[PDB]
């Protein structure tokens, strides 16, 4: 709950210092992971959801600025279904394409960090992401 910021920060830091050969695919997965963590938090604790949103959403302004700005207004469980960008996220799993080695690199790292928030991330990937493995 009050830990989402660390779970995601841990992931983020690992991605940021990963090998350049893996970093493009790992960065792709960051965006949906951020969004689903945020939507979950809005329902649980809007104060935390806000801080979480405002800390990490600047990372996605180049490619997803439009969707980011439409999600500022999403402050409650009611505002979730109201929002068109948020509704598009919850109604279907987010499609991503990634290497086997990358998914395994990722799942191994979250596994080794389960107690720090690894489990939470794996749970978001398992239920909100639709990986096309290549």
């Amino acid at each position: 709950p009050e830990n989402y910021i660390r779970a995601y920060s841990m992931l983020k830091n690992w991605v940021d210092s990963s090998l350049e050969i893996y970093k493009p695919e790992l960065s792709y997965i960051m965006y949906p992971i951020f969004i689903y963590l945020f939507l979950n938090l809005v329902a649980k604790n809007p104060v935390y959801a806000r801080r979480f949103f405002d800390r990490f959403s600047p990372d996605f302004k180049d490619f997803h600025g439009s969707e980011i700005n439409r999600l500022f207004s999403v402050n409650s469980i009611d505002h979730i279904k109201e929002n068109e960008v948020a509704s598009a996220f919850q109604s279907h799993k987010y499609r991503i394409t990634m290497s086997k080695t990358t998914l395994n690199l990722l799942l191994y790292f979250l596994n080794e960090n389960e107690s720090i928030g690894g489990s939470l991330i794996i749970s978001v990937i398992n239920q909100h992401l639709d990986p096309n493995i290549v």
